[PDB]
């Protein structure tokens, strides 16, 4: 048992700050309350008294792992920042970032609830189609915006909580982390992205490009719309196997080149690539998108069922989208500049 000290009291065991309601900072900001938690440190409700306006902190964690880590975060979103358009402003702001009783805080603007949230407020039952088109025509412009030749960044932590309202009166949406994020060539970690939301790609091991966050904005929108994670994988290896049951197994000019193909899947004398052997999951490829969504049913769940803008038409417009984001081969999934286009919106 120890009950030593961690950085004069102020750090708890684990390298976070232990934050007291009702603080007063520097001499600017007023520490209202905790918003939330995570692996890079925590985030807090705070009044710039300054400037008179609400801010969102983050308390990077008191560790120089984290602490370097999150300096790649500042560079991104000031390099981010910088750029002058109008597609900026889906990404959370950075306002400033100062460091602050050994921890590095990072002063971003007020969000609101995020898109679990809304989806744990709806009894897990699923937004509209329409909203579901909605933040899939942000993410997909802001996905654009990352994907310029002067950026190149991955998010490689794209989730719903990582996507948050700007108003709790619905539609306007902005990403919000940049932790676990790598600028194309500058690559580091191999394991990315979170498990519900990981591509093929990385659960091979094969190399990544930008592509891998639109295999997560596909799984994100699916579950938007469903209520459930679409490839609600425990592991690794019932990742991989959840995704073969509806896309079918890889193409073996993928596993071929997969470092991590032995991982999941054995190669026959035929040739054919085939699952490991063992019943749990079912044949691959029944596990079709088409009852997931509901297209020729009454929406997902049947609770779909005569309401406006939920046409059978335009859910096939939504399956064909989804199936052309987790294409499995990121050299053919589609591209924002493309997916913006496509026949949905
Ligand atoms: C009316 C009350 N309501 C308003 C405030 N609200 C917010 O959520 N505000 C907020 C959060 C973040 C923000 C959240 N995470 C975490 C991501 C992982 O999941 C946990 C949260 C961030 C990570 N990296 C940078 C910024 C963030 C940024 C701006 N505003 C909740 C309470």
């Amino acid at each position: 048992k120890e009950r030593k000290v961690y950085n004069d009291g102020y750090d708890d065991d684990n390298y976070d700050y232990i934050v007291k309601n009702g603080e007063k900072w520097m001499d600017r900001y007023e520490i209202d309350s905790l918003i939330g938690k995570g692996s890079f440190g925590q985030v807090v409700k705070a009044y710039d008294r300054v400037e008179q306006e609400w801010v969102a902190i983050k308390i990077i964690k008191n560790k120089k792992a984290f602490l370097n880590q999150a300096q790649i975060e500042v560079r991104l979103l000031e390099l981010m920042n910088k750029h002058d358009t109008e597609m900026k402003y889906y990404i959370v702001h950075l306002k400033r970032h100062f460091m602050f009783r050994n921890h590095l805080c990072l002063v971003f603007e007020m969000l609101s609830y995020n898109l679990y949230d809304l989806l744990r407020n709806t009894n897990f039952r699923g937004v509209s189609l329409n909203l579901t088109r909605k933040f899939a025509q942000q993410m997909c412009t802001a996905l654009l915006f990352l994907a310029t030749p002067e950026l190149s960044i991955i998010h490689c932590d794209l989730k719903p909580e990582n996507i948050l309202l700007c108003n709790p009166k619905r539609s306007a949406i902005k990403i919000v982390d940049f932790g676990s994020s790598c600028q194309l060539g500058q690559r580091i970690y191999q394991y990315i992205q979170s498990r519900f939301y990981r591509s093929p790609e990385v659960l091979l091991g094969m190399p990544y490009d930008l592509a891998i966050d639109m295999w997560s904005l596909g799984c994100i929108l699916v579950e938007m719309h469903t209520g459930e994670p679409l490839f609600s994988g425990a592991n690794e290896v019932d990742q991989m196997n959840k995704i073969v049951e509806v896309l079918g197994i890889p193409p073996a000019h993928i596993l071929d080149q997969a470092p991590k193909a032995r991982k999941f899947f054995e190669k026959l004398p035929d040739g054919t690539w085939n699952l490991k052997k063992t019943r749990e999951y079912k044949p691959p490829g029944t596990r079709k998108l088409h009852n997931i969504l509901g297209v020729e049913t009454g929406g997902p769940g049947g609770r779909r069922a005569g309401e406006s803008g939920h046409t059978v038409a335009d859910y096939l417009k939504f399956k064909d989208l989804i199936l052309r984001m987790l294409d499995y081969d990121p050299k053919t999934r589609i591209q924002p500049y493309y997916a913006l286009q496509h026949s949905f919106f």
